[PDB]
């Protein structure tokens, strides 16, 4: 390997091995997703041209068949465990996206869950070879956060027994639903139920949209990709116009709300509806940020420019201040969501045994906790990459740095599963809800239990340092119910008072949801066995804490949570930390474990040849298939 | 058009027509870039399908077909003052980067300003019929940012009267040029020059790289394309490789020093306004599509009984968009004062005066480095605050965010441009040290409160400025009191001494933006953007509180205050938003953004983009009967 690369791993403190270990949950499930790992890394059948070098319908076209494969090979090695068909399925894409995404993580699972014994005969079983292929297909052109508006109708017809499903306007179709453009002949649709001359919401139907092997669209169905997009090139995000399309009865799915014969309407907290409200964007997350800092910090370890003093020669330039400073609070970021991440994972269990006997108790925070960490997290992370990307100086600005990729691939994150900013203003509610109970006397438990000791440090320790975050959460939520109670005490209706204080309301959430990563890092310290990766992790937690003081130092000065005098010691302390990580760097990022093919980086190549392979590379792209470029004989010559 | 966005235009205050006078710096500016914008508009050699629906590989031709057009047709019209040339230029290829970018901008320029008679003879009048197509090759694979690390060799050979051009290693080999992959025959190469058995350092050369008629790469000479990238689709970006390949010692670059038979060697400020002006038009087209696209989306609600309102209603959309539509009239303020600066200055330079010069080397530095960071985040925030369809090409905001990001590392990549702004800031500091008064925008560090007025804002951010740096100095001084070594004391306080120079740029955005106000004639027009300015300096100083509590410049109390005006001023700035956007005078053309139209028609047109989508050439993938089936 690279001589530079080599020095850097043989200056690390600590065993990286030992920290995949933790990242994976222990040693035995390393041992696991390797072994699933390198069952698609040897298979030809998953081998393809670089997807930088294809066009979009050659992307597309590599990913449904890579799918397809995918299904049958996960059906032959008898991969059922849903965190190993994760890994299965991520070794297979590398991180990209794939057009079954919506079938295997939303059709399958709804009809599994809430389909009848003849429905899942008709639309379950078909698809274990993919005769069938469906999608989840909710949002529409006109609306996407705001469900109760969808226009989509689902009209019951006495006479016939068959729900009439419709797009009566532009705004009404379908919009965005992987694999809903080309892929998929079969749609869960989401529509307003009418029956009766009453409309009884939104309800979910299984429609037929592609004739079976011919896979041509069925009459009355208009189906297509959306366009290109900033990514997601091999995915076929589409659109579903239905022209009053007709169903049977029986394709409705009746597990909560039923349609009898006659068109009359009629009318719990589960392990099974649980799985639903399961998120994993904050792996997600932690996952991005990760794989870009690998490649940011090799690269930064191998690339030498410029000079730190004149009589020696160009240092590689994660020597330079500015460009740790860079780097190692976005590794230190990526570590702590790793955490945060297994910390709501042992959540969700721990929230199942509640619910089993009978305490639904924390629910409330749990959905509050959910959106919270997810927008701050997407938000975070995303900003994060494109970094990594820029501290690469040029060369990360191509594809083979393979950052664009990343970011461009996890960027929509911060629109799934509810835009960021909603999200945000639904943990304010519950933050609201909570301080309005403390307010009339009830003590409160939970991560919110700061809020007991309102209304309104030694910043030497990891727990003065989660008390100062812990006291401006308080702080904020303080402020920003005080501003709501002035617009309402002024005789504002309570919604135009929320608007008005929204801005301070998404704070509130976000220093809520930062306590809760800087205290999950801390309190994961203690359970550290080995003392030398214990010693590294405490330093990147204490920099991911002493780094949030540092960028909203406002917040903590203005509660006069910490001194002036203090803000100038946590920035000094940050650049010092700084340097005792520098040593450590990359084995922090060797220990992510990623696979150079997962990376798809030449920058970021585990043994550090970059310039010899970025050659190649850029030799082989599609410009250089022929040395002269038809244009020139067209325009030029 | 849409009744959303006439409702929001009857609304305004002002008539949008004299702030694009502002903006073009008079009337007569306006209608005469209005005129070359529909020279290009109303012709058909112009017209292509939407660069979205095409290859890397059409997108390339599609950009050689217009460029080569381009010079003829500006010849033809007689385009030839260098600002027309510009908005051509601009309507042209709608925003996007061209082939012909170093040639017309690198090449020409440097023969018509340091060639000789016989080389603009046989190089600078070529490139008159695009008979030539040149470039400027300076960076390579293993070298960007620090130049004398150059490996590029030019050893001159005394038998043969011609220099040697060699490519030593693979980081040696030239890398990013654009219009170097597959466009020009001829490249200007920076390279070593070593005569006699001896380095004299960095010079330019040009040599010759495809054979003409026929384009076929010469002997010796390795080209192509370095590849696709996040952006930049249409350029040929490429690398250069030269095997001890030879070229008259009469193709040498001899302005300035020359090389006789016998071997014997004897004897950027422009660039960078230009990129603050176009982090300035680049934000402006974002917060153009995304205010208007917020104008026309409704969607949720505030009151339980109100219809759906328009995003542009909730706060936090308001939050996300205005600050950042005040940033891009600051940036074209900010990029106006640059210009007036430099021509003052090199007004100075001609008398032999050059007291001004270091300080605009640091402005121009700092400024590009401030503006293109700040409008590159911000054009992502455009992005996202519309919502999932943003992350759609029918948006329009990421090509513009794919084709302005570059600007953050090229021409100076941002964190060393800062350095060096640091590196001039503390100069000044020393020179008051020793108790000289020093000038310019910096005259505040002779020197070493009311939240209420302009006046009280703008001096707020010039004791921050004051302050940041003095934390740089002192944190430096102690480093090389502690550590005794300069070097290494400026490298432990280089994020100190970057931060002190992004203030320093701050403040003088919001004096610019302050001072610009008394000079406009119309009053409405300067009370709305006197409100942009309140709002661009409130936000920063909530953006950064703890700068200014820590050097107790602002109190806790005032902190509270500035962050309820920044609210009370997203009120009163609502009933003009629409109206400022419309103000930058953006053609749908050149926006290339279905939710940002200007008629604000965007679902029905959304609908016709997507089915026109290439992927929709046929029902059924070809896919499908070969892996799906
Ligand atoms: C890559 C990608 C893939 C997708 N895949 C799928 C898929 O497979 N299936 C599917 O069903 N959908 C999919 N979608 C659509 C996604 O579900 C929607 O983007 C999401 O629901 C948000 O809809 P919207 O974009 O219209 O947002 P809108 O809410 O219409 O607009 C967003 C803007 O309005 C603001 N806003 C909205 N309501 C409020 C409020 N009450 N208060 C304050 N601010 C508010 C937001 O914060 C933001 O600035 C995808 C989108 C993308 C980009
Ligand atoms: C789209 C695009 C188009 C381009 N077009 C052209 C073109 O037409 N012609 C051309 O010649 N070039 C071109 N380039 C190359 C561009 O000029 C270089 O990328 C730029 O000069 C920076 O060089 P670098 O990438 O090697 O930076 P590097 O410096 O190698 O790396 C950047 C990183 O190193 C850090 N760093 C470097 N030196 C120091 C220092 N002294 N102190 C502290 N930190 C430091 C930076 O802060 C940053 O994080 C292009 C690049 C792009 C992305």
């Amino acid at each position: 390997m690279n001589p530079d690369l080599r020095k850097e791993r043989a200056s690390a403190t600590f065993n990286p091995e030992l920290i995949t270990h933790i990242l994976d949950g222990s040693p035995e499930n390393t041992r696991r997703r390797r072994e699933i790992e390198n069952l698609i890394l040897n298979d030809p059948d998953f081998q393809h041209e670089d997807y930088n070098f294809l066009t979009r319908s050659q992307r597309y076209e590599v990913a449904v068949k890579k799918s397809a494969t995918m299904v049958k090979k996960m059906r032959e090695y008898g991969i059922s465990d849903p965190e190993e068909i994760m890994w299965f399925k991520n070794s297979v894409h590398r991180g990209h996206p794939e057009p079954l995404d919506l079938h295997l993580g939303m059709f399958l699972p709804t009809l599994l869950h809430q389909a009848t014994a003849e429905q899942q005969e008709r639309f379950f079983m078909p698809a274990w070879n993919l005769e069938i292929t469906g999608t989840y297909a909710q949002t529409e052109m006109g609306h996407g956060t705001h469900l109760r508006g969808l226009e989509t109708t689902a009209t019951y017809d006495p006479k016939t027994q068959e729900f009439i499903l419709n797009s009566p306007t532009v705004t009404s179709i379908k919009w965005w639903p992987g694999g809903l453009g080309k892929t998929s002949n079969h749609a869960i649709v989401l529509a307003q139920l009418i029956t009766q001359g009453e409309c009884y919401g939104l309800h979910a139907f299984v429609v037929p949209i592609r004739e079976i092997g011919t896979h041509k669209p069925l009459p009355g169905i208009t189906v297509g990709d959306i366009g290109p997009k900033f990514g997601y090139e091999e995915m076929d995000n589409g659109y579903l116009k239905m022209d009053n399309y007709r169903i049977p009865r029986e394709n409705m799915l009746m597990k909560y709300a039923q349609v009898k014969p006659d068109g009359t309407y009629v009318k719990k907290l589960t392990y099974g509806t649980m799985v639903f409200v399961r998120s994993f964007l904050v792996g997600n997350a932690a996952q991005s940020l990760s794989k870009a800092c690998t490649i940011a910090i090799r690269y930064s370890a191998v690339r030498r420019q410029s000079e730190i003093k004149q009589s020696e020669p160009e240092p590689q330039i994660l020597d330079f201040q500015t460009q740790q400073y860079k780097l190692f609070p976005l590794l230190a970021t990526a570590y702590a969501f790793h955490f945060v991440g297994r910390y709501m994972k042992e959540t969700y269990l721990r929230i199942n045994e509640s619910i089993g006997q009978g305490d639904l108790s924390e629910l409330p925070e749990l959905h509050a906790l959910t959106a919270g960490l997810k927008a701050f997290t997407t938000w975070t992370a995303n900003a994060g990459i494109e970094e990594c990307r820029m501290a690469c100086g040029g060369h990360g600005y191509s594809h083979s740095s393979g950052i664009p990729n990343i970011y461009v691939t996890f960027t929509p994150a911060c629109t799934f599963e509810g835009e960021n900013t909603v999200m945000m203003l639904q943990t304010a509610r519950f933050l609201m809800k909570i301080y309005d109970q403390v307010r009339s006397g009830k003590l409160v438990g939970g991560m919110v239990s700061y809020l007991n000791d309102l209304p309104s440090v030694d910043i030497n320790s990891l727990e003065g340092l989660t008390e100062a975050y812990k006291l401006r959460a308080a702080r904020l939520v303080e402020i920003a119910a005080k501003n709501l109670q002035t617009h309402v005490s002024h005789r504002k209706s309570k919604e135009v008072a929320w608007n008005l204080t929204s801005v301070d309301l998404v704070r509130a959430s976000e220093a809520h949801c930062h306590y809760v990563v800087v205290k999950v890092f801390s309190d994961k310290l203690p359970k550290i066995q080995d003392k030398a990766v214990q010693a590294v992790l405490r330093n990147l937690c204490l920099l991911y804490s002493l780094y949030g003081i540092s960028q909203k130092g406002g917040d903590f000065l203005e509660g006069s949570i910490i001194t002036g005098a203090q803000l100038s010691q946590v920035n000094a302390r940050i650049l010092e930390l700084l340097t005792l990580i520098r040593p450590n760097a990359v084995a922090l990022v060797d220990a992510f474990d990623f696979k150079d093919m997962t990376l798809g980086s030449v920058l970021g190549r585990y043994d550090g040849n970059v310039y010899e392979n970025l050659f190649e590379w850029a030799k082989k792209s599609p410009l250089n298939k022929t040395e002269v470029h038809e244009s020139y004989h067209k325009h030029l010559k």
